[PDB]
């Protein structure tokens, strides 16, 4: 039994409000709120905590990390992370939180950290090769994903997806996408990972895009019911999840699940009390 939590987001103000949608009764109520606002951030589930990692609170952006313990329904905070990180993606591998990439106000950055959570500790691990703000992380099979994303530098969108090994500590480049996405909500669902929407410019994406690390390769999905850039992902009970995002006009507050056996995605008839893209999305246990 299983709460789907989003965490604050913009809409388009940064707010604090943490929602979960509850499956059997097939509606959503809040919890407590963010100790800040907070958007473009990670998020994680890990050792029965939510992580929110990093982002933006409308003014700054922060290295600040909060904590919520969902059965005792309050927010704490973790260790800060070294660098002020906004708009990157985050991913639990082997029992540590990676921390990846994204933007500082002044350049993105290729630099990833992980945190212990038994020393309470942030540690440096080896750098992407390319700078990626807005990046979409998923973990399948061992190897950590960053798909996508925008090349501050360059000032475009990329295609372009690299893995890590915490084995070795380095990423290498494997196959592109299909087509440029920064801001793609990434997810992974019985050991595929996605890639949904995204935008190359100011025309955001419907489609979506599934890796399979056995073939190297790429390939098409049924497109979304909406335009999303930006938008939370997860999976639950064999679908994929993908929570608000931007659709080139509003933050929307929304919800469509894709159905990998049928390639059709659903649009859940309740909403969320507010529109939110840059928001947290993870499945915690009820
Ligand atoms: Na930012």
């Amino acid at each position: 039994p299983k709460l789907m939590v989003v965490v604050g987001g913009q809409a388009p103000k940064a707010i604090r409000s943490v929602e979960c949608y509850d499956f059997k009764e097939e509606r959503w109520h809040q919890v407590a709120e963010l100790p800040s606002r907070r958007c473009r951030a990670g998020m994680v589930y890990m050792a029965g905590l939510v992580f929110a990692v990093g982002g933006f609170n409308g003014s700054l952006r922060v290295r600040t990390v909060d904590s919520y313990d969902p059965v005792k329904d309050q927010w704490t905070s973790v260790a800060n992370m070294r660098d002020r990180r906004s708009t990157l993606g985050a991913a639990v591998l082997n029992g540590l939180l990676y921390a990846v990439g994204g933007f500082d106000g002044s350049t993105g950055l290729s630099s990833v950290e992980a945190y212990n959570i038994k020393s309470n500790e942030w540690f440096h691990v080896a750098p992407m090769n390319t700078r990626r703000s807005s990046v979409g992380v998923g973990v399948v099979g061992g190897l950590l994903y960053a798909v996508g994303g925008y090349d501050v530098a360059s000032r475009q969108c990329l295609s372009t997806v690299e893995c890590y090994n915490a084995t070795t500590n380095e990423w290498t480049y494997i196959a592109e996408m299909s087509t440029r996405r920064s801001g793609a909500g990434v997810g992974v669902l019985n050991n595929l990972l996605y890639a949904v929407g995204g935008h190359d410019g100011p025309l955001v994406r419907k489609s979506v895009e599934v890796y399979d690390p056995t073939t190297n390769a790429w390939r098409q999905v049924a497109d979304m019911n909406m335009c999303r850039r930006n938008a939370g992902v997860c999976a639950v009970n064999g679908l994929l999840y993908v929570v608000g995002g931007d659709d080139g006009s509003c933050n929307l507050a929304s919800v469509e699940y894709y159905n990998p056996t049928t390639d059709k995605w659903t649009v859940v008839s309740s909403c969320m009390s507010t529109g939110r893209s840059y928001a947290g999305v993870t499945v915690i246990d009820k």
